[PDB]
């Protein structure tokens, strides 16, 4: 719809993302990258899954299965795009998210929940301290229903007296910090559940890491 317009990320950054972290730890931002763009990422992680990319979750450590994605592979470029699109937001939190100082990123890891009531135990991302300061998740599920199709991502920030629950929603952009703030669980899927996350390092937590 033409009435529409799209907030430049230096916009969504600071008028958004930055307060909405450092208050809450957990910023939600819908319609990241529009119809088109999210269906062809839809077309590309189904295309991953057909092609028999992904590896399952219980090998890695959950019913999950998941692939990395570094975002220049053939088939992938729009995935490419999302994640370069993911960069430019984070480059615009500049140092303002906390007292983090993020130089770098993992790649994509591209999760699939092929239904069958499969979803993930209450976790914590980073517990040990390996850099990760945070995690953004990307959905691509079109019509997605958590009524019928479960799959809620529900967050239980520490400390707080209110938790998130987060659909896996079509074009749904998701960060939050990816420490010991904020263990999460996926609830059971009924349907094939798609996201998309990226973990992003603060420089000196990923030095302290492996140094
Ligand atoms: C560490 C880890 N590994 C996998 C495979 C996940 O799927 C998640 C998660 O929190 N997923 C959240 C979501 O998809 O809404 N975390
Ligand atoms: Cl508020
Ligand atoms: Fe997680």
């Amino acid at each position: 719809h033409h009435h529409h317009h799209h907030l430049p990320a230096l916009k969504l950054a600071l008028e958004y993302i930055v307060p909405c972290m450092n208050k809450h730890g957990i910023c939600v931002v819908d319609d990241f990258l529009g119809k088109e763009t999210g269906q062809q990422i839809g077309d590309e992680v189904r295309a991953l899954h057909d092609t028999g990319k992904f590896t399952d979750g219980q090998l890695v450590s959950r019913g999950d299965k998941i692939t990395w994605i570094e975002g220049k592979e053939p088939g992938c470029e729009t995935i490419g795009l999302l994640m370069s699109s993911m960069d430019d937001l984070i480059r615009h939190c500049n140092g303002k998210l906390g007292s983090y100082k993020i130089n770098g990123r993992t790649k994509a890891m591209v999760a699939c929940y092929p239904g069958n009531g499969t979803g993930y135990v209450r976790h914590v991302d980073n517990p040990n301290g390996d850099g990760r300061c945070v995690t953004c998740i990307y959905y691509l599920n079109k019509d997605w229903d958590a009524k019928v199709s479960g799959g809620i991502l529900r967050i239980f920030p520490e400390g707080k007296a209110q938790f998130a629950d987060i659909e896996p929603k079509f074009d749904r952009l998701l960060f939050f910090w990816s420490d010991r703030r904020n263990p999460h669980e996926v609830q059971p899927a009924y349907a094939t559940r798609y996201a998309i996350t990226v973990w992003y390092f603060d420089a000196d937590e990923r030095a302290r890491a492996k140094v």
